């Protein structure tokens, strides 16, 4: 297995927020998206304001500061780094898409839970209905689970 989190409790920040959406519905997308992971796992997660966090949440465009320069509207929408110090971890939004609360432009919260995946040790799989399949599909976010593929991967690296 890949790199995991050495640790049950695990911290998160917003660096910083899309103008796309309202503040309060980054963070709401944000929460949900972890708590699709701590569901399903004994993984606890703390989110901090300021300060020192395991997992920072980062919109950002183009050439940003790591080695995986984004490519514009489309594409790749969206990156995050497996288990590690520093940019370990870290999960990145292309701020040239449109984050949106739902079905129109691209839905932050699906995305965020594929990314928390990888930010967790997680890779892509083969499944079609598992989160962590690399193609962007909008499912209705009320009824949206985790397939059994995505909790037989999480599963595998904690508990
Ligand atoms: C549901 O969340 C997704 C996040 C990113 C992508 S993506 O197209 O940017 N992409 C990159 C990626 O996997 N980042 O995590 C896949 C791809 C082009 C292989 C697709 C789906
Ligand atoms: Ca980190
Ligand atoms: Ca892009
Ligand atoms: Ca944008
Ligand atoms: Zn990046
Ligand atoms: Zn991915």
């Amino acid at each position: 297995m890949g790199p995991v989190w050495r640790k049950h409790y695990i911290t998160y920040r917003i660096n910083n927020y899309t103008p796309d959406m309202n503040r309060e519905d980054v963070d709401y997308a944000i929460r949900k998206a972890f708590q699709v992971w701590s569901n399903v796992t004994p993984l606890k997660f703390s989110k901090i304001n300021t300060g020192m966090a395991d997992i920072l949440v980062v919109f950002a465009r183009g050439a940003h500061g790591d080695d995986h320069a984004f490519d514009g509207k489309g594409g790749i929408l969206a990156h995050a780094f497996g288990p590690g110090s520093g940019i370990g971890g870290d999960a990145h939004f292309d701020e040239d898409e449109f984050w949106t609360t739902h079905s129109g432009g691209t839905n932050l919260f699906l995305t965020a839970v594929h990314e928390i995946g990888h930010s967790l040790g997680l890779g892509h799989s083969s499944d079609p209905k598992a989160v962590m399949f690399p193609t962007y599909k909008y499912v209705d976010i009320n009824t949206f689970r985790l397939s059994a593929d995505d909790i037989r991967g999480i599963q595998s690296l904690y508990g």
